[PDB]
């Protein structure tokens, strides 16, 4: 898994054409979103993490908080973004992930938004540039899957 | 090299701290800047594309000019983003090979932009999401 943390003053994303053949259904209220003051994770779900789905979330579900703690952030922003690799994990694994990580950050008390998955998305960020406004993490399975 | 192209409305920057002891050096016009109607490649200069550096420029060079062409977009920027690969170039590398790649476009006919190397930077960017507007290649040397 590879992800893209961006300390920013805000995040919004305007939905535009579906990107899979059939994505994930939403309702109007989804087709946009915007948060502030938020830690935006950019996330590319790799072909290793299908070896340990469980595994990979929690180690993100840490990583993720770890630097929201450092920078102080109290939001989250959980990002779709299959441009930070070149070796993506197929989508129904690739939706779950994301919906692990999502609510395992809720679980540690963040305020959490999200983009919905499987589509092309207009939008705009703004990172405030400080030594930690910009980070990346690369979280792949270590250890054998147990289902 | 890990290039990540956005195609945008805009993008907007400002040199905040230094991030290398030795950065680029800059004057105050320089340390901040803004294009509309652009083609972004975020570029990470990797450890291997010191193998070959001239090879990798000329690459990246044909590869986006080609999503410039694409997306219709005349004005290209070029935005150094390390955090893009695990296993950057050396500095001094990766200088002259996003130089070469800013010349390189300039070349071609492109109005081309290029922020800051070495620093820390804010940044506002508005990507219009269609479906070549989030573009990403991976560039190395033939070994
Ligand atoms: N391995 C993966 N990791 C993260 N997201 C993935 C994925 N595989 C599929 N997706 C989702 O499907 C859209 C098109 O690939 C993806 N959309 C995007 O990456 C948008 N930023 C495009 O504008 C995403 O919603
Ligand atoms: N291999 C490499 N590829 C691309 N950029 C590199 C680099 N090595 C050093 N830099 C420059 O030094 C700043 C801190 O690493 C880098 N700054 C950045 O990546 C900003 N986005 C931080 O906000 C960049 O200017």
């Amino acid at each position: 898994m590879r992800v893209l943390l961006i300390h920013s003053d805000y995040i919004e994303y305007e939905v535009k054409d579906k990107a899979l053949k059939n994505p994930e259904p939403i309702s109007e209220d989804m087709k946009r979103g915007r948060m502030e003051e938020v830690l935006v994770a950019f996330i590319s779900v790799e072909k290793v993490d299908e070896k340990n789905p469980e595994e990979v979330s929690l180690k993100a579900i840490e990583e993720i908080s770890k630097v929201a703690e450092q920078v102080k952030a109290e939001n989250v922003f959980v990002y779709p973004f299959a441009h930070l690799s070149s070796e993506l994990a197929k989508p129904s694994v690739a939706m779950d992930i994301l919906n692990r990580v999502y609510q395992g950050l809720k679980e540690r008390g963040f305020n959490v938004g999200k983009a919905p998955f499987g589509y092309y998305k207009a939008f705009k960020i703004s990172c405030k540039g400080h030594p930690l406004a910009e980070l990346s993490r690369t979280i792949v399975p270590e250890e054998a899957r147990v289902e």
